[PDB]
Parts: structure tokens; sequence; C-alpha cells
């Protein structure tokens, strides 16, 4: 049960966030962002650039500072703010919810009970990580005592798209915050609202001045700036993998910053013969149309095998064509417009060049409404490793269905990527989920199941759909800087 | 007790090891290594490039493949290849100190029982960790079964320098063998001698061929080539922090390769008025000129207290003066030559720099010999923060001492720099050595004590000496790939 | 800092045993009372639990723990998210749980308040973020197999706890089994069952699921016997006597072979050598031995002083011992209320008749505070020698004993020489000093340069026959947990 | 292929072993060993008592004061010294393959094989935990630094069983040793040959005088000594449930010295219907069967669905009857004697019951020589869980069939028993297999296998059938006493 949405959320927060105070940009621009569902402007947002990034990190270092305030904060404390940060999140669930919807264009019942409880989730988690990630104490050789301190990276430059605005958010702030760094976020232009509000929320919960700063802006300008500056020690960035190359050469070129990247892929979901049809259909429907298909682990490559190629075909395309897309706000809304006029025209061109390559269009194919940025569910038959929307990331609702012979090929055919952000297998065979889960070079393989995350499980690429892992306890691990101290003593024993 | 060198070693090993075999390079060109002590050629070596780097990543990527006899290998057989090829090197143990001498121009006796012995011990420690890297089974949410499979990452690329040949190896191979990895290895130019002979010992200790391939060849050459090859998975470099950035940004202008570094620094070392005058004497004295200087992490920033800089100064000036230079194969020699012409001229630029800049030269300045590279152990006094000499790294026998009056003082200068490697604190107070190891920005900080390394505690740099840890578990990280795997289950219970 | 105006006679709203999130008084009917250990007087009667009560509780804990209940299938997360919400209701009521501890238990408000409930509150939200991260692992085994772990929870916990430290030894248990999805079957003390009582209903009204935290009130060879000796019961977690420690282990391998974990007592040195910090170490060796009232497991009861300074540090010691205010635990000027009752009362007595018939130097105190209540004078015993009785039984009072020494090597041989080894301190400025003596000492926990600190994140338990088993931080959570490994045969093993 | 086995093995050692020599019992008492396959005495065993254990533990004590040889012994250098064990070990493979089989009645190919393998990987693994199992740094509240230290728990008593003499003792000492713990060994009065000439080794190894003492004798006099001893710190027991109690007793009783307990079962190995047949009936004989049944974990509860019933029955007594049984020497001897009279006899009074009560007798259920203590491979079919021999553990090579219809079913039967050492499935099913091995209360749930050790992965038991855990990390728990310090800082950071 839902709460009724305010299809009107008024918006409280449009500036440059910078020790727990509003401005706006030192050019005094602003940009506008639009509500995906009418093509409307929203309203103007500061347009921060290379002058407030470095305002910005100014105050960052001043609170990351030996001595300051957040500095010699107990760590269980740490834990306690981001456990306050997801009661006020929770208090505003409803606002939250909307404001996503209204300004990122998902439904709002999978806003609420989707993304508003995953981000609540994934702070709870971490806030109980902030007094547990132990260093050690070790047996060296000779007569010293040795032992590690697992300090904060520091200032850490946070860089995430438009797909799941809070939630980006939220897996960036939980670990960073958990272990005593200090943020310097740059969130996606065309969905900055919602995390502007929640930084209103990180002042309430009583996170000292500086601890979390935002910069609203461009990539190219405010992105870039915080991937170059010479004092962020870290940058976490989520997006493409084109500007993740972007990102790892500005870290190179400038100060050698640490890095992590969550980037794309093109994720095989496989279909064995002895898959439970019904669940596979759906799933597989699942794994790929979720959140507009602005997801990016979708299921965008549906390998299924040679027996049952022909029903489920048939059954996906009747789940297609079934598939309700309208405005967000209505409950029976399952899928609403995509985030922009850029991204719509993109998906667009990827439906013709399939048609144009020789796949088999089953269903939609074309513009869902005359107003705001709606496709119809489509979904392509009898595609071809060489197709282009069997290679590359569409991040819309077209769904590429490919025909298989044995385990052994699909293993292949899966592997043969750029990309291995993650996969799924459906069979009810022990052997068969075993040696296609080992063999599948993915970052996740989910198993009779899709897009199942877990605060508490990583989730990161293999390849180029990224580096290191975000999520669980792995999660933490970018965010310390390692110190051994090696102490010289009377004479040790064990 | 060190047995008598073969101060004329034979070579056996000098071309590009491959498949378990040697090859010429393609062009069939070769390069001299220099015998640093007396300035003449040992041999020629075979040169490798990139058309020589991609017949070893293919060869690595081939023995990579699953079902292969190095993936399907037992983790704690992996152990057991590890164990022996310590046992191999240890065996010819006397052999290999006497050829790493005459590559490099350290001391026989430090050869034999520092970089061998540290040698053994790195492959012997790692040899234990092959089968104890875990994964995890993660409790998450709904009915689900979650675990981690710590994958090897693949295909390692490693770029290793001159400095410590035979143990810079060892750091290297030690954890990626250990996780079950492929290598691509880059020994220095200036000393490839002792590793391709560790490479023949590979083979006779019975690793599968391509798992260890090792190229020798120069650095804009064979190791571009690998860290900007489109299927090395992952490279660990050390060196210098020029190189470095270099090799972060070819990293992320290719594959998105994942990097870790390990470079320079200008390491302080820091004697407060309550420390053991003789222990911290001759302590500091060992930080700074330990391997001809020539260490990352040596004490080239001697800070000391007011109250006792005279004596200090005093009595490091002594023992600088009697330091004996000369060749590497007696026994009473302290200081080898350094490693090569290159270097020579640099230190000895960095020297005039110091003399132009006004510190205080109390000892040494030139040559010590008039064949080799040989340089005396120099000693400036009154280094000022500012000076050239206490700012960049020298690499060489000049050691720099300053004087500073407070602990807050000395902690914001020893800080204000933009390495991070080391440092060091002398003092028999338990709340300034806590105050101090706490407060100093560097991976590590001895007390007491300096250049204890052990293969348990992880070494590596903040800022720019580096990213990463290598040694100790942490050493086992970066070649890691972590996989989760997500199956659901028909009733999820604790 | 500052504390609410006490309600000094608290009303008393649970006084029965707690299953199945219900109250219920005993099969026998039958009822014992709580004193006041201030005025001597009876605050109340509470259900006398006994065996067929442990029975009753046992089976409600069993039926929780089965396969497909709803604390089993909870999401560990949510099992967090349940302790995270007990803590908020405990801090709700934390005025009043503060006021009715120091009723039934002695000792003063201020402390109960800023305390007690505060290392509650510490310890129950430390162990809900462990909840969803104690992870099982994945293991590289030998041939074409793929192998794993689960910790899943050892099952039904019996916990019997004292009564020194009522609410927060109740957590100290709680936390980590509930962590980690237990059932549980706590014996609290005797003598102060008031509070862990009261928490009940805040169990309830937190939302945890009826059995999974059953709470039975009674006496020791009763109650705490048939849980020991329960042939259902599948781990058992003891704080007390060393005495009745044996008595427990002896129980479970006479049953059905539970698993184990034991605090008890000690005899701890607090160790100052001639370069500590006077001032501080007077202050802390004082509050090392008499906080709460002396009723610590780990009190600094072996005070060993270098003889350089010896006297100076007596004379310090004696002059704060007789500054100790002694007095009505509700108000704020009182440092030290009354013994928890009449038995410990007349034990402590024994103990200081004990140290002056053996030749210890009485340097203050030594007799009965007050005409009303169990108030015992703060009471410093100099020149104690190792083979006195006082120097070596652990007498849970305000007694202090102060021993002099000469050498590290000499103190080191004498702090050890006990059959305890619960904790110990160490207070110097050297480094060398501290690394030595903090590595060389058999116990438990060793502080340097203070004493009594506790984390919720650092594990607490003792070396010999103080104990077995750690509690807090991490290492409680491992005897919760039995290890499951799964072994399956695959096609073909891969790196 | 196996070396050629010395039939009659000359004995070496056959005394008390206390601080690295040989002593007789302080009574001068000695007991006879006896080769299980003839009935004839061996030789003469020194009887150790009371007095005996009193010597062993002060020589333990001894070698585990502060700043003795074995307490100052670099961690990694104790993974040295079980690696140099280990390998003395593998030198003297074929000899002990054949003491044990003289003195224990297992095939010797066995004994060689499996035995002796298991030994060295044992040893083998643990030595590579001895520099790795860290303590931790803790970020608590204040200005405090804390940390854990993982010491040795101290004097161990260790006390073994007859079915896998060479094996039972690396299993106790592999993880002691590693952490630094000393040794008070109680070998079976059945078998002490073998462990006894491992003495030897350790001897010969270099392992300090006192660090590993061994006292042959009985248990309520040499076992219960130590049991009660009050300067034993720990016992680790295995054996039967029944003197696993007496053990626990005695130790509170005593000092509370710490305990963990590997004791017996009755561990039922399922075989659901879409199992392999061929492999599910050579696995249950194997589960069985193995080592003459003398297995603590061994599959004595066979259930078989109904619909495959009749054919793994037939299929499982055709095997049992062309199970050779004989000479444990001859290259084709299956099964070998049973270890003693006791046992012999106990076994057959088990059959004699199991045909009382109503069950099957499918094959065998009599002697099978007329010397030594050879038994027949029994088969019972049609067992009701009412019946003896479907509760008690029979320690022989009797099988028990039960027949079985759901899953709900098995799995309650399955765990309705006092014991939980281990269970198997056998299943081709995912998520059958996944229900079963949630659902069974056991330590060891094998799925598609059965009798898989792993040195790296835990072994023990639920319930009755023990308390803590052998082989892997958790082997290392019991043998390690935590010590937290926890020291006053002057101002606490993160
Ligand atoms: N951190 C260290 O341990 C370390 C080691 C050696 C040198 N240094 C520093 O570096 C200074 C210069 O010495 P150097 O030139 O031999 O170090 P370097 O960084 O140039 O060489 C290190 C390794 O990287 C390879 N390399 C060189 N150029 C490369 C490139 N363009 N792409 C890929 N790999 C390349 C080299 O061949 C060698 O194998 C030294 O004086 C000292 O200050 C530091
Ligand atoms: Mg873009
Ligand atoms: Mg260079
Ligand atoms: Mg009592
Ligand atoms: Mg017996
Ligand atoms: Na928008
Ligand atoms: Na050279
Ligand atoms: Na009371
Ligand atoms: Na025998």
């Amino acid at each position: 049960a839902v709460p009724a949405p305010n299809q009107q959320p008024e918006v409280f927060c449009n500036q440059i966030f910078i020790n727990n105070e509003w401005h706006d940009a030192v050019s005094r621009k602003t940009f506008p962002t639009v509500n995906p569902s009418t093509g409307e402007v929203i309203c103007q947002v500061a347009e921060g650039d290379k002058e407030d990034v470095d305002k910005a990190v100014k105050a960052a270092r001043a609170a990351f500072q030996l001595g300051s305030p957040w500095r010699r904060m107990d760590a269980s404390h740490r834990g306690r703010l981001l456990n306050r940060l997801a009661d006020l999140i929770e208090r505003d669930r409803t606002y939250l919810a909307a404001l996503e919807t209204l300004d990122n264009g998902k439904p709002y019942v999978i806003s609420y009970l989707v993304d508003l409880d995953m981000v609540l989730k994934c702070l709870r988690y971490y806030a109980g990580w902030a007094d547990k990630y132990h260093g050690k104490t070790i047996p060296i050789d000779g007569d010293f005592f040795s032992y590690t301190r697992h300090e904060p990276v520091g200032v850490c430059g946070q860089i995430i798209p438009w797909n799941f605005p809070l939630l980006m958010q939220a897996w960036k702030l939980g670990p960073a915050l958990a272990t005593g760094n200090v943020v310097v976020m740059k969130v996606a232009e065309q969905t900055p609202l919602t995390a502007l509000y929640v930084a209103n929320l990180i002042k309430e919960a009583g996170f000292p001045p500086g601890v979390v700063n935002i910069v609203p802006g461009f990539g190219p300008t405010a992105g870039a700036a915080i991937a170059s500056h010479e004092d962020v020690d870290k940058v976490a960035f989520t997006g493409s993998t084109e500007i993740g190359r972007v990102i790892q050469v500005a870290a190179g070129s400038s100060n050698l910053k640490r890095v992590t990247l969550e980037l794309g892929g093109k994720s095989p979901n496989i279909i064995m013969s002895d898959a439970d049809m019904d669940w596979a259909v759906e799933q597989a429907h699942f794994a790929l149309f979720f959140n507009q298909g602005q997801c990016c682990c979708a299921g965008s490559r549906t390998f299924v095998q040679e027996d049952i190629y022909d029903e489920f075909v048939e059954r996906s395309v009747a789940r297609a064509k079934s598939r309700v897309v309208g405005n967000p706000f209505d409950s029976k809304t399952e899928q609403g417009p995509q985030v922009d006029e850029t991204q719509f025209k993109k998906i667009l061109g990827y439906i013709n060049t399939g048609k144009q390559e020789g796949a088999k269009l089953l269903c939609g194919g074309g513009i869902a409404a005359d107003r705001g940025y709606f496709i119809q569910p489509t979904v392509f038959g009898d595609v071809q490793d060489g197709m282009t929307i069997a290679k590359e990331e569409i991040f819309g609702p077209v769904m590429q269905i490919l025909k298989f012979k044995t385990i052994e090929e699909v293993v292949g055919r899966a592997n043969n990527s750029t990309y291995g952000l993650a996969a799924a297998v459906f069979t009810k065979d022990l052997d068969k989920a075993n040696y296609l889960s080992q063999a599948l070079q993915a970052g996740t393989v989910w198993v009779n199941c899709y897009d199942v995350f877990g605060a508490q499980s990583p989730f990161g690429g293999y390849k180029m759909s990224g580096s290191g892992r975000e999520l669980g306890e792995y999660g933490l691990q970018a965010y310390t800087e390692v110190k051994t101290v090696t102490v010289k003593v009377p004479q040790k024993n064990s």
C-alpha cells in the first residue's frame, strides 16, 4: 500500500551545497532540469563549474583536517549519524519518491517501494560498518610489533548518473561516510533535485560542515574538475564506459588519485531448456525492461536454448505487448518515459539499426506517446552476435532474443564481449548452474533470478564494465588508505 | 657466515622467456647490460618490444583459459609450486647473490644475507596464502543464497625497477601466482639477468608453460606495450612517480585494466630529543644510505629536534666518513657503486644543487673512484624545507639533516609533501610515538627502527608515492576479481 | 554531564516470568522478595521460576527456532532493525530504567544513567550492525568441488547473568545472540531481577517474535541449573563466580554437551611504574578498585606500586579513599552506594577482618559506614604481600590492596602468579615498558594508562580461571555460531 | 602405483616422548599392541599414567615460558618447521604407511595413497597459517588505541582415537603448532606406533624440546590425567560421545581448561530419485564401508527414495558381495580387519541385533576369516528408524538402507537423531540440493559426493557429535587466547 503522491512536489533545494550552506554558482549561471513525462522545465539549478568545485574541495579538506569534529568523532557515532540520515529520508519518503519520479520519469510506485527502500537499506547497512572495519596486528619477523590502521582515503570525488539518482547517491555516501571520509559529489544534470534535498537532510542529521558537499552541473565542467583536482584523494564514478576512460586518464594525469569505476554492460541472460518457463519469461522481461531499460546490468542479451525458443519468444512478446506505458504517477503504469530527449533519440536510433541489420522486429519499435519521451516496449527476435543491438548498450526498452544449442556454445558467446557487469542462468540442474556461474566472466551471476541487489553483496564489473566493487564489505576497500606501523620492542614473543 | 662468492658468475639466461622457452627478440636486437663497478659490459640481452609482448600475452592468455592445467590446479598445489621455486632459489643462493651484485652493484654480503633472504621469505609466505584467501557467503535479504568467488584478475602485466631486482620480482610473482594469475613481467633494462635465471627455476619448479613470461627490454617499448595492451587485465608497476602517471593514463586509454603503483618518496625520519642517541644515529645512517641510497622509502629528510641537533649531526658526519665505499665483492665494502651512469650523473647534479642553494656540505660531495659509478657518502646539514634536495627524491648516498623545535611543527613539515611512502619516529615516550604514528601521512611508519620489512606487513604509499599495497594479506586484493553469485532458493533460513 | 531528576520510588510494572512475549506466574505460584540494598526493605515480590518454568521457556524458544518460523526466515538486516528499535525504546525509558536499576542494585543513579544505560545502548546498537555482516566462507578446496560454510545460529541459548550490572549484563548477552539469529532463555540474578524484566516488555514492544527471548527470574541451583542441564539447550553463556562456572561446565558435559562460554571473576593487577603520571595513576587506581562499590569482575584489586613512589602513592590513595562520599545512591553527591545484599555485605566484612588478621596494614575505613542498608567504608590495606588471602581472593567490595615492587621483571611474575587472568593495567610514560608489560601480562584485557575502558567493539574475557571465550566485538559472535560446511561436486573446478 | 611395502616394518619407537627424549613409564609397565590381521603382538609399548603425564605437562609448560626458544621463534619459522616435518614424513612415507597398516589393519594402498597424503596436506596447509592469523586494531570510542593480540592458548592436551592414527595426530598438531602452542598428546592404546615414530621426526625437524610430548597409554589413566590436569590450558578430544562427556566434566571439575570435541555420529546419506544411480551406489558403498566402516562420519543411514529403492538395493548388495576382504598388504584387498577384538565383537553383536529386530539381512552378517578380526561386508534392507542399527554407531562394515517417499519426510527423519556430524545429498536438482543442505542439522553436508575432506574446509559436529571445528581457518580458533590492549592516547582520530 503506497501513500497517495503529490504529483507536483515543491522544490526546496536547487543550489550548490558547501559547508552545509546553499550557494549560487560563482558565475551565477543556472541550467534547467526537465520533467521527462511532459517535456517541461521543472526549475532552474545552479550550474557548478571548476571554481565551485574548488570551493567544495577546500571545505572538504578543512573538514578532514586532523583534530576536526569529523576526524575526532567516534566511529560508532558516524554510524549513529548514518542511521539518523536514514530516519530523516524515511520521514520524507513519500515526498522524495514523488520528486524522484518527477525529475527522472520512473513510476512513483517503483520510486517508493524500490528506490527509497534500497536507499534506506544501503544507508542502514553501512551505518553498521562504521566501527567494524578493523585493521590488523601482524606477527612479523623479529623483535617488532606490527599493525595496520585503516584510515580514511580522504577527499572523495563522487560522480553519479541519472538512472537511480537517490540510490546512486546512497551507494556512494554510505561506504564513504561509514569510514570517515569527506565528499564532493557531482550529481547528473538530468536528475539533480532529489540528491540536493538529501543534502538538507544531511545537515539536519548533524553531519559537520564540509563532510558532504554537492555540486550540481555538467560533466566536462564540474565532473572533470573533480577528476583532475590536485587535492581530491579518490574518485568513484558510475556511468558510461567512455567517460570512465576519461576519469582514469584525468586521475593519472593529475595527482594519481585512487580510482574505482561502475560502468555499463551487455549482460547475457541465459535460459536453459530445463528452466521453469513461466518464471524465466517473467524474469527475462523484468531483467530487460526494469527502470525503462535504463539499468547498467540490464539483461540485454537473452540467450534461449533452441528446444524452448519459440514458446519463450511467444510468451515474451505477449508480455511486452501488455506492458503498461504511461504517466509514472498513475498506479497502473509499469513504464514511464526515458530520462531525456538525447536518450529518447538514441534508443530510437538503435531500433532503426536493429531493423536494418536483419533482426526480426516482433513488437513495438516506435514512439509510445506524442508528449514526453515514451517508447514502446520493443522485442527483437533471431538476433545474431555480430549485430549492433547485440553488442552495444541500448539503455532502453529494447529486448534482444538469441538462440543457442549447447551449454559450451553459450558460454563462449556470452563471454565474447568487452563488457562483464552481470549475467544470469535459468535452469533446474545443479551442475549446469555451477558450470555456468563459474564460467561466466561477470561481476554478478544470478541463478533463477535477476536484478537481485543486496547491500550485503558486492556489485561491480569485469573487463570494461568497471573496476572495484560497491556494496557489502568490499565497498569499504576503496575508501580506506592502509598504514602499517612497525614498532621496535624489547623482545617479541608469540 | 657468507659463502665465498664467484666474482665472475657465468650468465646462462639472456633471452625472452615465453611458454617456458627462450626466444630472441622478433627483431633479433639485443642491448648490453653493464657491471656498474667497472663500467664494462657483462653480456647482451634480447631487446623485447611490442611484438614480443604480444607473443607473451597470448601465451599467458592461453595458460589462463578455463580448463587449462593452471586453472584446474588445486590452490594448495600452487602453494606447493611456490615452495618448490623457493627451494630452488635457495639451492642457487650463492650464485644468484653474486649475479645480483655483478649486475646491480650492491655488496655481495647484502645480496646474500638480505635480498635473497627476503626473496625466500616472500615466496614462502605467499605459498601459504594460495589456498586461504576465501570468498564469502552473505546473509542477503530475501529467499536467496548469495556468495562471492575470489577469482584471479587474469593476465597481469608486472613492470619492475632495478634497485632490488630479485626482491621486486618476488614481491610481484608471489601474490600473483598464489592467487592463480598469469604473468607478463618486464624487468629493468639495467638489471635483467637475475630475473631471467629465476625464469629457468620457474620452469624447473613445474609451473605450466605461459604462467610466467618475462620480457627484458626498455620502458617506452616493452613496458608501454604491456600497459597499453588490450588483453592485459591488470598492471602492477614499481618505479618513478613520472612513469606511474604514464602507466595509469595508458590503462585508462586502453582497456581499463586494473592498476596499482609503488612509487618513490621523500620519507621523513623524525628524531625527538628523548631518543636513544647511538641507536638513532646508526638507524638514520642506515635509513638513508642503505643500498647505495637507492631505496624508495629512504629516510631522505632527517628531522632532528634542536636540543640534540649538533651532537646528532656530528655523529652522523663521523659515521658517513667511516662508511667503506669499494668493490661490492669485498667483505669490508659497505657501499658499492650506483646502478648506472644516468643515476650517477643525476645524483652529482642534486649534490650540485644542494651546494648552490646554501645547504651546508659536511662531508663527501663528489665521486669516490676513478672507475665505476661510485659516489662519496654525502651529508648536508641545515637543510631547509624549500631546498631542492629537501623536496626531490635523490636516490643516492646524499643525506639531508633538518632542525625542528616542536612536535606540532615537525608533523606539518613532514606531511608538507606530495610523497608519503614511509616515515619514522625515534622516541622513548609512548604518547609522542602514538601521536606521531597517527599524524604522519605515510604508508609505513617505523617507530625506533627503519627499513623493517616483513612479508606479513603491507607496504605502499599515500598521495603520489603510489596506490594499493603489496605484501601481507593486502597484497592479494589487487590480484583478485570478485564475483557475486546469487541463487534463488525455496525458502531462506538463518 | 546533565542528568534528569530521578523518581526515587519508581513503580514496578513487571515481576513475573516472560515466555512467548507474555507474563506468567511460576507453575508453583511461588514468589520471592527483592530488597532495596540502600534501606534493607523489600521492594516487591517476583515470580520464582524453577525447572518446570525453564522447561516451558525452552520449549517456547525451540518453537521460535523451528525452520520456517518468522525468526528463522527474517532477513538478517531486519534483526538489526529490531535491535536498533529495542535500543531506542530503552533510551526512551532511560530515566525510569536508571532509577529502577539503582533501586534494586544500589549503585548511584548518576552512574546508572550516564554509564550503565549508555553502555547498554551502545552495546545493542553495535550488535545491530553485526546482524547482516558475520559472513561465512567460500573455500578453494582440492578437487572438483565447490566448498563453503554457513554461519548458522547455535540455537537455543541459555544465558545466566549476575547482579553487579543488571541491564548491562543483559545487553552483553542479548546483543550478540539476537544479532546472529539465536533464541534465548535468560536467568536473571535473584538479587536484581526488576530491570531485566521491564526490558522484556520493550522486547515485545520492539517487535521480536514470541519465544525469541524468554526470561525466567529465580534462583541459581533451581532455575539456573535447569538451564545448564537442559537436554534441549544448545549453548550456555554464564557470568558470575568461578565456582558456579565449574558447576555449569560440569552440568553441560553431564547433559547434552551444550557449548559453553564463561565470564568469571579475577584479582586484576594494576601496575604503577615509577615514571607514571602520579595524579592520573592515583585517581585511576581508585576508580579501578572502588567503581560500582568494588563489585566489578575486572576490579584492580592488586595495586602494584614501584618502591620509589610507594609512600607518596599510598598517602594520596588514602586521602582519596577518605574523601569518597558514601550515602543515598539517589543523592547527586553520592559516589558510593551500598553493597548489593546482606550476603555480600557479610562476606566483605569477613575479608576485611581476614586482612587485619593476616598482617596487612589497615590505612583507612575497615568498618560499616551506615546503620541502615549495606554500606561499607572505603577500605585501604597497605604493605600487602602476595601470600595474603586479601591479595589472592576476589573480595568484590570497597577494599583496596597496595603492594610494593622493585623491578619490571619482578612485577610481571608476581602479577601473573594467580589462577585468575581477567584483566590488568600498566601506568607508565615509557614505550618499551608498556609494550613489554602488555605482552607479558597473562590477562584478557591490558589497559595502558587507563582502566575500566570498555568498548562494544573490543572483546572482553578471561585467561585461566577467569573464564573462557570472549564477549563484545566481533569475537562475541563466535560462540553464537554453529559452522556448517557444504561441499558440492562440480563438473570441473577452476580457479 | 604404490611402492612395495615392508610387510613386517621394524618398530623403532615404543616409549614415552618428553623433551625430545624417550622414557619408560615411571612404573616401568608396558602394554602390548596387536596386529589386527593376525591377532599377534607386534611389540610392547610404555604404559604412560598420571606421573608420566605430569612430567610431560611440566616439560610443555617450560617450553612455553616467556622468552623460551619456542615463544620467541618467528611465526614464519614455525611454518618452516611444520613444512620440514611434512618433508620428513614424506621421505618416510612407504615405511609409515606399512607401519600404519600393521598396527591399524587398513589396506596398505589406502594408508599410502590416502592417510599419508592427507597427513602431508594437513601439515603443509597449517604451515601456511603460522604467520597469517592476524589480531585486530579496533576503532573504539574515546581517546584510546585498542587492539587484540592472538596469543597461543598454552599447554594443549590432545587425546586421539585409533581409526586414523597418523591423520588424527596431524589434525591436532598442525593447528596447535602453527599458532605456537605446546602439546601433550595421548595416542590410542590400539594404535600407538606411527604417532611415536613421528615424534622422532618432530625432533629431527628441529622443534624445541617440550613443544610436543607424546604419552602412550590408556584412557582412564593417561587420558583422564590430561583432561583433569591443573596446568593444561586446553584439551582437544576425538573419540566416543561417552568419553567426550567425561572430558568436558573433567575440564569443568578441574581448572576450566578450554574444550573442543570431535565425536561420532549416525550420518544420513540421502539418495533422491533423480540421482545418478551408478554414482550414488558406488558413493554410498564408499560412504559406509570406507576404513572397515571405522569412520566417525560414515554414512550409516542410507535413505533411498521409493521409486529407485529396489534397484539401488540390488546394486548395493552386489557391490558389497564383490568387496575383497583379506590381507591388508595384498594389493587386491579393499577391506582389512577391524582394529581389535573388542570392536570385532561389538559389531557382530550389532549384526545380531539387526536380525532380531526385523531388519532384512541381504548379505554378509558373519565372520570373514578364522584368523584376525575380519567381518563380511553386511547390508540390511528395510531398516526402520526405531531399530538399534539405525540409531547407534556401529563403526563396522554394516550398511543400513531405509526407504522414504518425500523430501520433507527425509529431512525430518535425518534430523531425528542426537548426532549431527555429517550428511549427504545425491540429486541433480538445484533446489532440492539447496533445500536439503540448508535444512540438514549436520557439521558437513556433501552434495553428490561423500567423505570429501579438505584441510581448507572445517569439520565438526552439531548436537552430540561434538563442539568446535577442526581443519580450515576455523581450526585455529580453539588454539588462540585473545588479549585486548587498550591504550590511552592524546587525541584519537580516524
Ligand atoms: N619507487 C622505486 O622503487 C623506484 C625505483 C626505481 C627508480 N625510482 C625513481 O625513478 C628515477 C629514475 O629511475 P628509472 O628511470 O630507472 O625509473 P623508471 O620509472 O623509468 O623505470 C621503472 C620500470 O618501468 C619501465 N618503464 C620506463 N619508462 C616506461 C614507460 N614509458 N612505459 C612503461 N614502462 C616504463 C622501466 O624500463 C623499468 O622497468 C630514480 O632516480 C628514482 O628517483 C623509484
Ligand atoms: Mg555523456
Ligand atoms: Mg626512466
Ligand atoms: Mg552463589
Ligand atoms: Mg572407550
Ligand atoms: Na530531470
Ligand atoms: Na647491469
Ligand atoms: Na535487589
Ligand atoms: Na594394533
